[PDB]
């Protein structure tokens, strides 16, 4: 399926509506006003835009002559009404002190747009959706049709007010419109801002984000600014609500509204959306029918309400909760208790006035304790949170009980969220993420659903999306059907799709719609297994939670076969496919063939219920193993040596295989030692071997040697010995000794009986791995392999001359002292005088037990006692040399003893082991933060020595990286408290200090401002840093993440207060940043292990894009876009163009460069390049 859609040809889109009895979609956008069809085809375009005008300029030049030049702007749709009542479109504009329009509904004819008096103009703003508001009506003749509409100001207190209630005349024409419903010297239905207000607070203003009309009142979702929180802008979303017959305005109410989650503040609202719970959420939320909801999106904090973080959180609302709140606020300053607290419409705070009063939720305020604010802070219930892609708008809607809510996000995406808190579940959890304007258009705040409720017409930037609430056709499964849990999904079973009840045909019926996973439908097969030479067999189908199928059903073993099928009981009878029907599938799949049988339906003719049905051939298995041991019924036959289902197929009667044990197989011996060279016959021992029958040879052994594959003739003695006759082996390498080689014994030419237990030939040559006696007493005692002592080589007694009665020398049990040890080399050359190094030593023609070598090791004098598992016989000692404290001597030799330190078995090494006492002197950062992770540098001399090293701070240990002669390169521990701290490094048994020598503990490094708090795409500028203890950290550097990418760049240390650091690039050919400039999703500093710096919370530091430039006496003039970004302060890009090496110097303009030249070119802003 596509989604069905609109494109904005040209501009940006500001508002979207629908008309609830067409599903016309009327769009609001800057110099354009659309109509169009439910399926988003453009039916009409107003054209409302670009004007000749100023914002400066009060009345309009329309009116009077205004001194400020004027130029063609855009004129902002500001806000959008249906008024049905009088067939039309309110089309509140901008760009000539906010001037209003009329349109027909159905055409877009241009009823009405009153200029001429004051009332007629709204704001100088040119914001979109910073204006909303309601329209109400009464019959004709009765109290007629009002406007309530709320904007900001910009500071043009006395033209404007920010809150109004106005008069919607019948004729567009008549000049009373907009117009204050009731207007008095003293008292107007509108509230201005206070001139002194906006002297002490100088851009103070009110921005009107969402507004409805709820049961006799109007409320609005506002922002205001920093009033007891000059200064900053800090700003704070509040409620606020009218009576809808108060024309004297005495019933303004305003309390702070946001909402917490695990001590995260979320206080800004981005859009909301009142609506009913349904049944669902009702009951458990406490409610009655007509009690309504507020259903609203919070970004993180109260900062930037320009460009707002990333996280935000949908929050809740009851109204008999606001109410209650605004009842109990009411029914509190008519007890006299404090003040009324409003700061930016009352700066001297006045008192509340006691009285008695039946408080109740029909109070409309009265003359004293009038317009009043709110201080308790209205708290809401959390539903979801998003933390990577903020939440931009919201929807939610009663589907057959269970309430639907719909998320806009940054990304260009919906979320479809069952809110399941007053529901069983834990909390209210996500359903279903659906795609707009992927590439990250942002989702808009007016985001509607149909009148017949079945799409959500989704707006962007750019585009607006139908986008269908219900789309269960995605779902292929029953069990994934029932397993999204979007509600409006079922399984419709005997179609075998995905969707709602209304479209299932006869889904009222018994079994035929499904809502619960535990309705699916569950199929079984009786003969789950058949073979492929069987035909139409008989099989029983097993299936519940189906309808009534008396209709008739077929079989459909997949789209190949289909058989007839009867019922009887609760089951189902049909026939296996023909012979000739079932091979054409299991040709190619060999082993078997899982296949989906399924029922086909005669009513819907759609497959509906499978199951796992098994195909199976025995004969493509080629040994008896596979075809009896396997996982299905085949037999064997011995004496055509084929797998297959039938009996009779075989040879005859006693030639049949049932049972595994009874296969032609091959049982072991101890192991078959095969010397290279050597005539020798193989005994074997095997089992049921067949006697050769009618035109069939006898036996063979196949050796599968890579060198050369030796096929030798043998003798079947019965049903249970062979051998291969008289002969020799070799393979061509003299690399390894001990060869095993796989064997297969054949007969009949082709024929190869199993192999289980995988029975191997090892072809062993006396040594050409092992020219030291010690070597080949070594390997095993069933080589008969020996050494023999005149040769100076090793072979058996066979290959070996008997010149005296003991010249051949085997290791009877490993009682054979082996002579002339040799010492190759040892590890650890040098160690600690305190000993407990373990030495290594690797020699060739040592002891071949452990307990004759351990005494026998020393080195020089010192006692040296050798380690068990360690010990790699007549190889290699592992030995721990002992206390060497009061030796004289500062090298010795190694000794190593065989058994007796008789004079042809000893061995001395042929270099020295050294002695030292390794000593420390400096540290190379001495100081460092309390987290630690600092790269510590530690010079002396012998530090190299022995075998483990450990260093400790503050008995803390060090995380060791290298060792050298000079040098130990470690990364420090956490600190317990900052200051001096002992150093101690012990190597084996060997304890060294020095107290001289300390490290010191740093109060961890904080980072306060970077200066600009900004950058382009490709980074590479100064950023002017600034902190404490940064002198404590030798290489910090800057870090940010961007998208799914993460990047890192360098810093320069200047006092322990400032640093100079080069920005990190995030050239991402996935995401560009905006015009507008973005947030990363990350940044903070890399500072050894203080990893609260590595994220930084309160930072708004932005990333615009890099520039756009366009190539081929006078001077040079470069052209192209985003040359300059809207950046706080000064500070701007520090550009350089050159020429082949000699720099300019340039006047920079927003679209142009202005270098000069005497007559390749290559541009350069921080780490950006361009020709
Ligand atoms: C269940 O599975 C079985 C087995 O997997 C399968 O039966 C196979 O059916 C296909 C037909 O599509 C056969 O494949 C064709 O074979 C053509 C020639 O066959 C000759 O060679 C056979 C192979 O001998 C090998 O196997 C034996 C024993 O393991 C081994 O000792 C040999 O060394 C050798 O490797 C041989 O079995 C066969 O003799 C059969 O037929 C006679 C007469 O009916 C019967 O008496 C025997 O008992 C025996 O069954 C015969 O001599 C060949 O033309 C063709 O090859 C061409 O096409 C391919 C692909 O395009 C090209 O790559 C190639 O270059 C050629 O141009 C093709 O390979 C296959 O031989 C059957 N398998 C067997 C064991 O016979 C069925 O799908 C399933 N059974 C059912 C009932 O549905
Ligand atoms: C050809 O088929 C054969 C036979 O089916 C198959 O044989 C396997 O051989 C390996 C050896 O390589 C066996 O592994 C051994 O396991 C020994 C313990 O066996 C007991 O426990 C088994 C596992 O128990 C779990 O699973 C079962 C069933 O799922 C469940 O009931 C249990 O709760 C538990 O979760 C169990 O399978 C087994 O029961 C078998 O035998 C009985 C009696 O015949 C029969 O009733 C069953 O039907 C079933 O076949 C039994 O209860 C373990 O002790 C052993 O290690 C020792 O023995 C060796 C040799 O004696 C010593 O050298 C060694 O030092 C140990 O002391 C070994 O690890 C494996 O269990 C066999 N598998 C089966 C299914 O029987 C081959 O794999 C097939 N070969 C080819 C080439 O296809
Ligand atoms: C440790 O070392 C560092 C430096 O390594 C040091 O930080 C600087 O210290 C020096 C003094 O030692 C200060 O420089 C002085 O600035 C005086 C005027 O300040 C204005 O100009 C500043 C510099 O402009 C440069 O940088 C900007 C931005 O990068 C750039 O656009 C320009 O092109 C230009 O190159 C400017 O930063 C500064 O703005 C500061 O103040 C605002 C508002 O209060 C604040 O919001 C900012 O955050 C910012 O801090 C301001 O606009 C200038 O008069 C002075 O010149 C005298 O001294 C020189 C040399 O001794 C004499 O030759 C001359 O006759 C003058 O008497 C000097 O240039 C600089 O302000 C510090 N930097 C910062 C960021 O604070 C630490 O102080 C050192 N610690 C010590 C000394 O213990
Ligand atoms: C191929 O397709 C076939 C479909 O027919 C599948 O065969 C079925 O396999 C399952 C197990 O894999 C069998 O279930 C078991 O039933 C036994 C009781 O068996 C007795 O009753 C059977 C039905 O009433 C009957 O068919 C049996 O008779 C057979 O055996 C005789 C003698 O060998 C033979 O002559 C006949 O021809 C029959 O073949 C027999 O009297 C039951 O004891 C099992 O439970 C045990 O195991 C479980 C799980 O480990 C354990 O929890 C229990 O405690 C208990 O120990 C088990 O339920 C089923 O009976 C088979 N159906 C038939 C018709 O034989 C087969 O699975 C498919 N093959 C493969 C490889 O998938
Ligand atoms: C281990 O590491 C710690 C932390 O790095 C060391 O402590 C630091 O010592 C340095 C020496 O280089 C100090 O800098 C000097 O500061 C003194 C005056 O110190 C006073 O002022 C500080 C800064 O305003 C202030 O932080 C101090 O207060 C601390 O202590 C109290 C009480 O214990 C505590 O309650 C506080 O919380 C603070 O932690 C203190 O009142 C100054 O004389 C020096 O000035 C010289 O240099 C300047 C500039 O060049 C020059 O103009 C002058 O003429 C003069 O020559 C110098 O600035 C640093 O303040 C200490 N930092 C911390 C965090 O304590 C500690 O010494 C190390 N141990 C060892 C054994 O070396
Ligand atoms: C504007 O939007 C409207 C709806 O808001 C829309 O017109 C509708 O199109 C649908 C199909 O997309 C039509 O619904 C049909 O109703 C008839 C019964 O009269 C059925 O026969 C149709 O069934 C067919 O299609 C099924 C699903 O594809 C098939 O399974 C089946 O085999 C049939 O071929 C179908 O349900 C309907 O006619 C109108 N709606 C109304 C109220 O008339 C249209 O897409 C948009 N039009 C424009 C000009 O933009
Ligand atoms: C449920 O199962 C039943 C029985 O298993 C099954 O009945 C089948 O119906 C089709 C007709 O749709 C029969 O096929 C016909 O057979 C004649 C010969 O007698 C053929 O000449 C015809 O084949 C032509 O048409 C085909 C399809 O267009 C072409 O592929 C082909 O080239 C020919 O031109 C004709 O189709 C078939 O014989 C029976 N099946 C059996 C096993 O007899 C039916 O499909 C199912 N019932 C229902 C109501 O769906
Ligand atoms: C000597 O024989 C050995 C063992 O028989 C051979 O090594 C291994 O042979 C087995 C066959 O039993 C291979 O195992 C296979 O594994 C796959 C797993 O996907 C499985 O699907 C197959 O059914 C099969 O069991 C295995 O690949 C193979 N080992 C290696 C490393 O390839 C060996 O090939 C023989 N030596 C020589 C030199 O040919
Ligand atoms: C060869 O084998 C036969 C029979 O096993 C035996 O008599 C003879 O000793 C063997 N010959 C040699 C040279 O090993």
């Amino acid at each position: 399926p596509a989604f069905r859609t609109f494109v904005a040809s040209d501009w940006g889109l500001t508002h979207l509506v629908v008309h609830e009895q067409t599903g016309e979609v009327y769009v609001g956008a800057v110099n354009r006003i659309y109509k169009l069809s439910g399926n988003l085809t453009l039916l009409r375009a107003h054209v409302t835009g670009p004007v000749e005008d100023n914002e400066k300029c009060y009345p309009p030049p329309s009116v009077q002559s205004c001194p400020h030049g004027l130029g063609s702007t855009d004129n902002v749709n500001k806000l959008l009404l249906l008024d049905y009542a009088a067939n039309r479109l309110l089309a509140c504009g901008s760009a000539s002190q906010g001037i209003c329009q009329f349109l027909r509904l159905d055409d877009l004819f241009k009823l009405g747009e009153p200029h001429h008096r004051k009332e007629h103009y709204l704001s100088s703003v040119r914001e979109a959706g910073s204006m909303a508001g309601v329209l109400i009506a009464g019959p004709p003749g009765q109290g007629q049709a009002k406007l309530f509409v709320g904007t900001p100001i910009d500071g043009k207190s006395e033209y404007f007010p920010t809150l109004s209630s106005r008069r919607l005349m019948a004729n567009e024409e008549d000049a009373d419109m907009f117009g204050f419903v009731y207007q008095d010297e003293f008292v107007s239905s509108q509230l201005k801002i206070p001139s002194d207000t906006l002297s002490k607070f100088p851009a103070f203003d009110i921005y009107y984000v969402y507004s409805f009309r709820s049961e006799q009142f109007v409320y609005y979702l506002t922002l205001q600014l920093d009033t007891q929180l000059a200064g900053e802008h800090f700003f704070t979303s509040k409620i606020v609500r009218l009576c809808v017959n108060d024309p004297k305005f005495y019933s303004y109410v305003e309390f702070p509204i946001g909402c917490e989650q695990a001590g995260v503040e979320y206080r800004l609202v981005q859009d909301a959306y009142l609506s009913r719970p349904g049944q669902a959420l009702a009951k458990q939320l406490g409610l009655a029918e007509d009690e309504e909801v507020l259903f609203t999106v919070f970004a993180q904090g109260q900062k930037n309400r320009v460009k707002p973080p990333k996280e935000s959180a949908l929050c809740l609302f009851t109204l008999r909760a606001i109410k209650e709140k605004i009842k109990e606020r009411i029914q509190s300053c008519y007890r006299g208790e404090g003040k009324l607290s409003l700061p930016w419409l009352l700066n001297k705070e006045l008192g509340c006035i006691n009285s008695p009063l039946q408080i109740d939720d029909d109070f409309c305020g009265q003359d004293f304790n009038q317009p009043l604010g709110g201080t308790v802070t209205i708290e809401g219930t959390p539903l979801f949170v998003d933390k990577e892609d903020g939440l931009t708008a919201v929807a939610a809607y009663d589907y057959q009980g269970r309430t639907v809510v719909f998320a806009g996000t940054r990304s260009g995406r919906i979320r479809k969220i069952l809110v399941d808190l007053a529901n069983p579940s834990g909390r209210p959890a996500l359903a279903y993420e659906s795609v707009v304007a992927q590439e990250g258009n942002p989702i808009l705040r007016d985001l509607v659903l149909s009148p017949n409720r079945q799409y959500l017409y989704a707006m962007t930037e750019k585009q607006v999306t139908q986008v269908p609430v219900e789309s269960c056709v995605q779902y292929t499964s029953c069990e994934l059907c029932l397993g999204s849990r979007d509600p409006h999904c079922g399984w419709c079973v005997l179609h075998s799709i995905c969707s709602r009840q209304d479209a299932c045909e006869r889904a009222e019926e018994p079994q035929r719609f499904a809502s619960d996973l535990l309705q699916c439908v569950q199929l079984t097969v009786q003969p789950r297994n058949v073979s492929v030479t069987m035909s139409q067999v008989p099989l029983v189908l097993q299936a519940w939670n189906v309808p009534d199928l008396s209709a008739g059903v077929n079989c459909s073993f997949e789209d190949f076969t289909e058989t007839e099928s009867i019922l009887e009981d609760g089951r189902i009878h049909c026939h296996s496919p023909s012979a000739r029907e079932v091979a054409p599938i299991t040709q190619g799949q060999g082993d078997q063939r899982v296949v989906k049988l399924y029922l086909k339906s005669k009513e819907t003719g759609k497959k509906f219920a499978s199951v796992d049905f098994v195909f199976y051939n025995c004969s493509v298995h080629q040994s008896c193993l596979a075809c009896v041991n396997g996982s299905f019924p085949c037999h064997w036959c011995k004496y055509r040596h084929v797998c297959t289902n039938n009996a009779a197929d075989c040879a005859f009667l006693e030639g049949r295989v049932n049972m595994s044990e009874d296969c032609p197989q091959i049982l072991p011996s101890t192991h078959i030692y095969v010397p290279v060279g050597v005539v020798k016959p193989i005994t074997l021992a095997a089992r049921n071997l067949p006697q050769p029958q009618s035109g069939q040879r006898g036996y063979e052994c196949l050796f599968h040697i890579p060198g050369s594959p030796a096929r030798v003739t043998a003798l079947r003695f019965n049903s249970s010995s062979l051998q291969c006759q008289n002969s020799s082996y070799s393979y061509e390498g003299n690399d390894v000794s001990d060869l095993p080689v796989n064997l297969s014994v054949v007969w009949n030419g082709n024929f190869v009986i199993d192999n289980p237990q995988n029975i191997q030939a090892h072809l062993y040559k006396c040594p050409a791995l092992r020219q030291s006696c010690g070597l080949c007493l070594k390997a095993d005692p069933r080589f008969e392999c020996g050494w023999c002592v005149a040769e100076r080589r090793c072979s058996l007694r066979h290959h070996c001359p008997a010149d005296s009665p003991a010249s051949w020398m085997h290791a009877h049990h490993g009682s054979s002292r082996c002579t002339d040890p040799k010492i190759l080399k040892l590890s650890p050359e040098t160690g600690p005088r305190q000993g407990g190094t373990r030495l290594t030593i690797t020699g060739e023609n040592l002891g071949l037990r452990f307990e004759d070598v351990r005494l026998g090791v020393h080195v020089g004098k010192v006692l040296c006692s050798p380690v068990e598992s360690e010990y790699i016989s007549a190889e290699q000692i592992v030995c721990e040399i002992g206390d060497a404290s009061t030796l004289r001597a500062h090298d010795a030799l190694v000794e190593v003893c065989v058994r007796d330190c008789s004079l042809h078995y000893r061995a001395l090494s042929p270099k020295r082991f050294t002695f030292v006492t390794p000593t420390f002197y400096r540290v190379s950062p001495s100081r460092g933060p309390l987290s630690g992770g600092t790269w510590i540098g530690i010079e002396g001399s012998h530090l190299n020595a022995g075998s483990d090293v450990a260093v400790s701070i503050g008995g803390r240990p060090c995380s060791f990286s290298w060792r050298n002669s000079r040098e130990i390169r470690c990364l420090t521990p956490p600190g317990h408290t900052p200051g001096s701290a002992p150093i101690v490094i012990n190597i084996n048994r060997a304890q060294l200090s020095n107290p001289e020598v300390k490290y010191n503990y740093t109060e961890d490094p904080t980072i306060l401002r970077i200066d600009p708090e900004w950058s382009i795409n490709s980074g590479g500028t100064l950023l002017t840093v600034t902190g404490t203890n940064l002198a404590t950290v030798r290489e910090p550097r800057i870090r940010a993440k961007y998208g799914g990418i993460e990047r890192e760049n360098s810093c320069m240390v200047y006092n322990d207060t400032t640093m100079v650091c080069r920005a990190p690039s995030i050239d991402n050919p996935k995401r560009s940043p905006p015009e507008l400039g973005e947030r990363p999703d990350e940044i903070g500093f890399i500072m050894d292990n203080v990893r609260t710096l590595l994220v930084l919370n309160s930072s708004s530091f932005l990333y615009y894009p890099d520039p756009v430039l366009e190539p081929l006496s006078s001077p040079l003039i470069l052209k192209g876009r985003n040359l300059l970004p809207p950046a706080p302060g000064n500070s701007r890009l520090n550009y350089t163009v050159l020429i082949g090496s000699t720099p300019c110097i340039l006047t920079v303009s927003e679209t142009q460069l202005l270098c000069e030249a005497p007559n390749k070119v290559t541009v350069r802003a921080g780490g950006f390049e361009f020709s």
